[PDB]
């Protein structure tokens, strides 16, 4: 049986701990994200595959996010020591180099096993990522197996969809883009759309 | 605390039900599916709002599926005698017409609590969809709350990756879409890549 | 073993949810019909055989209903979108027309395992009527299994009976219909009715 | 909570006691009546008030359920020597004359509580009737508070009801009697009784 | 394991129910006897056959119980109603004829059991006799297996013996009856008797 | 909370120990009875009051039980030399003199609480007295608070009672004697009697 | 598991009862004791064997326990008329005859069990003896099996011993008597003794 | 509440371990002594004060010990390496000498705690004696306070008592001694003593 | 409480994982190592401070543990990944060089756990080495606070003094170094050491 | 399991006990200690082997701790009687001769097992040393299987270490003694030290 508190429509789980940010050592927590959306997303270990990049991608794409607001968190079970090497490796060597995500430490596994992203097995956490809200109310989970990296376009998706829909209070069909047909969830309202 | 049977890297939970299957009641199981994907997929209530969009989405695009040895199934908590009438009524009415998806019932809610995706306080599930393997392995689940539909193009691209790295045994980078390139999950062979 | 809360003479067990009550959802409550009688009763579910035939029934002689203090509500474990579509599909098609009776929606199971109807194996309830007086009280619990439907003339006789002996305190003898010998509760006073 | 072990669609709980049967002691079990419906009544005392009217009124018409393959039992938490008693009672004195319906005895209270029917605080029964199939399943409860009796009339048309759907599989709608139409329970097939 | 609340020198286990006194049902109570012995006994079943003498018994010698300040209430698990037609049937049918003495009633088998006299495998009490003083403490208790009846005339030696060591604080020798030697609980004292 | 293990109709609880029997010192059982009816009584301490007289009127009578197959052992918490010194010391000094009747020892208390007679906060036993039939069963129980002792024409009574019953399968009215009227426990076979 | 509440240097368990005092019945306690040293002992049973010597042994010599300010105290499971009877029996018949230490009374095992003396199969107490001091204390505890007797020698040697190294703070060597060398308890002050 | 192992007329607790026998060490063991009688005792701490002059005074009595086949065991908390050191200390400064006794270590407690006298607050023992019979049974238990030692002249008296009334089965009064009159365990044959 | 179930003188708790050899990725176990003493030492974690100066301390002698039949695994919580990096930085930066003691991860914490040395506020081990003989048997366990490093002096002064005293059987004194004075364990022998 | 309460970064358990000190017995208590290191270190047994050249090691070289602010402490679980007996026995017969290192004993073991140290099978500790800073908190623990002793040397450049690093905050690196190299612990600042 499967266990996390981490529950869609509820609070995101707290969190807090050490974070590598700009090159230092920082505390973090989940409530220094209050008043905007959060992607905060695990990934199995530093000096490994799939992992570098993702880290990248939202990376060289985060303009794309701070500019509706949201911003972005990394996290694995790597120490901030490690982090911090992989950060000083260069991009070619599989490292990560120069950064503007956190990279969160979760050593003692607690985030993780809170998240429900740890593997007992293996002792690090799968590929989770979670959508958080400017209330910090948990909207989205996408969890992959390790093998499979994520995607930064439908990410940001998922996050112009809930501020849309945040801000309407209409609902988003499947495929959803701004500049996408919205629906108004009444049983008489929803037939302009259906029309 | 959420509790849920269904745990990535393990075998999807058994499920079984009746579905309605080109317009009749059929006896459904998880099983049935053992030597192909599927995409498994819970949306909350017939005759509401994003729900039939998405099932109409994967609907008319099953061929992209089928053609990739993969299977949908959607699922709701309302009985396959409203399933049959959602089917029959006119897609202008929100309806869903004739679909070539089955629609299986989760009347006693137990597939629901096992997949942890029911909502206790509403009586129905979130937007929760899960990638099944030929080997009826758990590989990918994607949890969205209510008001925000899903997207065929990223299931696609996660069956697609999900196969790709079943069979050659590489990984796949954040993003990638056929003709991209992988990583030899190696601390060697990974140089390939990163040069 | 079986439980419930509804015990004959004490009071109902209280219930609240979602009806549609004039095509409109509108939250209802069971104390909204203090001071009044009320015919609670739970069919199994829409679209489908006996169901609207028992609905209709109801409906169709509701001021038989109204004209002595008594209103009826029916609950199964259907949506209020479900009960809606419902409403509008013909009386020819399975349908119940517009109606004059709220349709109350049971969809996370708890006033249906509140009042012993809930049937753990098949996710819906059987057919059961429970007849509440103006105080609140519980008077007469009617279970049927799911092939046979109710009678819209014997609950009206229950409801009168009821009536009169709560007004007089005689007690009605098997059979009894307004105009027929009822029986003083007395020893000798019984005598009066026997000989 | 209100425990009971009686459940419509399971089979009826075992009973065995000492009955009056013709004017003598008897032992007299569930089992006895394999083969044939069985219509099982409860009432609250002898020598009191809407009970004799019950059992004369299921007394006096009993051919007409030995005509339909049905029996009548009837049981009170009196003894054995009461309900003798009684019987040697004319009718003019609230007795019962002799009667042709066994007068099943439930001292110990065990067969009382097993239905579900034993109200704690008074040491008897309620009015509560169950109508068992020839099978030994539990088809219907009918409950009622003390001051109000039960039907006859109403207790036929059920057991016709049920005799007619086995016999048939069609299901029966409110009301039906003898003679009146029924439903196909599919939903093809149940549109030739809705049109 | 046998279980019960009565035991001698303690205060004797409040009770209280419906009795028949003088042809009418009244709420009958324990207290309603201080200031006054009580010959306090149950009998297994109305209608039956030792019982009927024994109350006879105790009825018919009243006086000599009301004049030394002693009362008799007779109990079964019989309803009240039973206990009334029971007394309205003439003694030659093994019926009780008018009585004097309370017939207490105890349906719910909760005195029974409080008492001990209780027998859980046939439903009603063995012949049990208690008696209590005036300040409501239990004195003597008497318990015969069915078939044998009790003796008006022990049950008065009893009594006369209580009433006369409670006020000379002797004590009374095997046999005792009124006018016979008791004797001074004393080593030294004890000799005015034995000598 | 009394506690016991005697209880009317089942057998008598099992006892053995050390009894004085004409002067000597013997090994004892319950099973040493079976065959013949058996008077087993309590009495609370050698070198007493109450106590002498009932022993000493059971001895000097108990041909009447012998030529009725009947035996008698009386049984205290004293030990045997206590009864030995007593049966060595003069019936004019309150001791026993010689006697018939084994006195059995109970001085670990555990015949006593087997039958429900001991006294927790005095360290001795009531006046019980128990009547135990051929087969070993307990027909009938007896105690009596300390100040008054019990009768030998009502124990012989008694006993002639459950020896006339077991043997002709009538019952006994209260008052019994040798001589009197028996009842046919049967509804017609009583009017015998009571006519 | 052998379970006491006596335990040395910490204060003997209380007791208290009834004790026969120069042919009286008089309420003793351990409190009554306090400031005087007290040897208080169990024996098995009155008018036995071993134990007529030992009270006589310690009575005949009791003023020289009196005069060193020591009290001495015997008891058994026996009744206190058994201790009078006893008393009043010649010293030639294994009777104590006059006495001047108290008979206590341990009727209930309540004062055996606590003193850890009590034998559970026999139901009385093996020889164990106590040394109580002025304080209450606990400070030696003697237990015999049946066959053998105490010793008054031994007994007053060690209370001499125990007020001894009360008042000198110095310890008692093996075999110390009045006049013995003593020791200091401090490994300087020890050179004293064994130089 | 006070816990050991230790039971007169039981087998004496079984022990084992590492004693100092003529200057070296040995495994001895409780069974090592069946067929002969065994005074076994503890005493608190080697290198105190009482503790040698015990030890010494059995020590250099030996002889009057084995030629009435019994031996002798010295047991405390003390390492066996204390028990050397202390034997190779000379008398005058409160050693032992050397000793012909073993000297049984305890360091574990576990035989201590067996034998019920370990002081949880001190972390050694009390002064207590045992005498073990041939048969292995325990027959005596004596302890004292630390203050106050024990008397090999008691000890020895108590051996030959035990010796004496298990071969001639007769029991040992008060203060008996070789020569002395003991008494046939007879309410009979005693007369012959008391006489 | 601390936990653990590393025990000195009973068999090491077995661990197994991937641990970092000449560069590879190997399983390694701890029954790799029978017939070798083994120091196996925990280290907080990779890219760190004090802990690569202990692991190159141990690498750059580690002749000196071979050469004795020793072996030398250092283990830390980070992963093998982690590991392969730090030994590809050079010691200029902190990092190790090629090394040649395998670097076991332990992701899990098993292994730190199962040693008492895992820190569950900060997810990681302080500094804790053992030493385990060649027959597995745990024999030294050292533990540091986080801010001080180990001495492969004093690691290797104790692996030779366990193999002398594994093969002489003398024990090794305070400070002894391969040259010095043993003691023989004995009384007697002990002697040619001190004197 | 191993349990203990000592964990390095936590305050060190509280002790108390009776030490000899300077030849005398006084009450020690852990906290007599604050405002100074402590070493406080186990050994096995008085009067053995490796444990008085360990005393005598640290008892010597004792100025060279007391100049560094540094108290030691020996214990075992011997008395204060053998402790000193053991300081008086000449160095040259394994004895202590005078020392200045106070002797704690620990009869009850509730130190040795506090300290996770006590050896349940053969009650006595192993050589557990503890190192303790002036705060009371714990920084080092030492744990050697019996045969082989402890390092003055080395006991004294950890003590030194930790006061090093408590004052500083720079780290300790392996072999680390007074005059070597630390290392600043930040990523930046510890390449002063690697470079």
């Amino acid at each position: 049986l499967h266990l996390s508190k981490a529950k869609i429509s509820k609070p995101a789980p707290y969190w807090e701990g050490t974070a590598v940010i700009d090159g230092e050592f920082k505390e973090l927590k989940l409530t220094d994200y209050r008043g905007k959306y959060l992607v905060f997303f695990f990934y199995p270990l530093d000096f490994t595959f799939v992992c570098p990049t993702e880290i990248i991608a939202f990376g060289d794409r985060l303009e794309e996010f701070r500019s509706i607001n949201t911003e972005v968190v990394a996290c694995s079970v790597d120490s901030q020591f490690t982090h911090l090497a992989w950060i000083n490796t260069p991009r070619r060597q599989g490292g990560l180099g120069p950064i503007r995500i956190p990279l969160l430490s979760d050593l003692t596994h607690q985030i993780s096993k809170d998240y429900g992203v740890y593997l007992e097995d293996s002792g690090h956490t799968l590929r989770g990522l979670f959508i958080i809200d400017d209330k910090g109310i948990l909207r989205q989970i996408t969890l992959n197996d390790l093998p499979v990296g994520r995607s930064v376009d439908e990410t940001l998706r998922l996050v112009q969809a809930f501020q849309y829909t945040d801000k309407h209070g209409e609902v988003a069909p499947a495929g959803w883009k701004p500049g996408s047909e919205t629906i108004i969830p009444d049983p008489a309202g929803k037939l302009k759309y259906f029309d």
